[PDB]
């Protein structure tokens, strides 16, 4: 089997993206920020609070003929940002682009952090990193990709990001059309439940290609590119004007600039994300200093390749018995 859907942003500024799921018989449509970051599925849902919904598309599982308690299940996450959400469990039917797994666990929020209510364009997370990551208790569950795996054509899906345009989540093969050249696999640690791999280096515009190992990880649910602090500010070094603010949160940039290109390395190949990616606009609306799209990971405790640097790629995530990461230039 196999599976295709479109992922659209959410905003003008890409700061995250969401993909339509079919939860539930008949089917209820909920639009995910699939999360390569996370092994969670959760959806808002009939039993979050009320005054912590606000716009949201719910499940309501009492409404869904293949939907039953998994009894005494709970769970609870914190995220990156510092959002959280819990709650407890049901088994259902999901279905992803036309692939459907049985006996999937939904986790249906009784709390969502206040980010979450904020962003009435998501309706849930459906996490697709590492299944132990999971934080369902006491008995840890797998996520959508770790169940379907079997039946897939290929044990894999592929993440191809748009900026400022819709893009396109596939389970079970590889589109040759979706990329250019060739894709270069690059080796996966699972020990921390993430999809975490080693660039070879980076470059700022046209300057020199510096070969130096940096660790992170491929997170779609994370909106920015987050690296060392050294490799940062060697790139808004070059930007008159740019600067790191405490009181803003990171670095910011004069909205007059014209922003450099980065590039990172996957072996001996190069991902070139475009100076336009690394621009997230007005710090406040209005304002003449604009926010940067890479900042520095230092006190995250890991590096993050996010959204920025993803969607300047096709990016195949391979969960064959030896997980690996194949970027594209497309």
């Amino acid at each position: 089997s196999t599976g295709s859907a479109t992922t659209t942003p959410i905003d003008s500024l890409d700061d995250a993206y969401i993909t339509p799921v079919q939860i539930g018989t008949p089917a209820q449509t909920l639009n995910l920020d699939f999360d390569t970051g996370s092994s969670d599925l959760w959806v808002f849902s009939s039993e979050t609070t009320a005054s912590e919904v606000d716009g949201q598309t719910i499940y309501t599982p009492s409404k869904s003929t293949t939907a039953k308690l998994l009894s005494g299940a709970t769970w609870s996450i914190s995220y990156g940002d510092g959002s959280s959400s819990s709650g407890d469990v049901y088994t259902d039917t999901v279905s992803v682009g036309g692939l459907t797994v049985t006996g999937q666990a939904v986790e249906s929020a009784k709390k969502v952090s206040s980010s979450f209510t904020e962003d009435s364009t998501i309706d849930g997370l459906l996490g697709l990193a590492f299944s132990t990551l999971n934080t369902v208790s006491p008995t840890q569950q797998k996520t959508f990709f770790d169940n379907a795996k079997a039946s897939l054509d290929s044990p894999v899906f592929t993440a191809d990001l748009g900026y400022h345009a819709p893009g396109t989540y596939n389970f079970g093969f590889i589109d040759t059309t979706a990329y250019t050249g060739s894709i270069t696999y690059t080796a996966v640690s699972t020990k921390q439940g993430f999809w975490e791999w080693t660039s070879t280096g980076y470059a700022v515009g046209s300057g020199t290609f510096k070969s130096t190992s940096i660790d992170g990880i491929a997170d779609t649910g994370t909106t920015l590119l987050y690296l060392p602090a050294t490799v940062v500010s060697a790139y808004w070094a070059q930007v008159s004007g740019a600067k790191s603010s405490s009181s803003v949160g990171g670095y910011v940039f004069p909205c007059s600039a014209t922003l450099p290109s980065f590039t990172f390395g996957v072996g001996s190949a190069r991902i070139v994300i475009p100076g336009d990616y690394i621009d997230f606009g007005p710090i406040s609306t209005g304002s003449s200093s604009c926010f940067g799209g890479i900042q520095s990971s230092a006190g995250i405790g890991i590096n993050i390749f996010g959204d920025v640097a993803l969607k300047a790629a096709f990016v195949v995530f391979n969960g064959a018995t030896t997980p690996t990461l194949g970027f594209a230039s497309k």
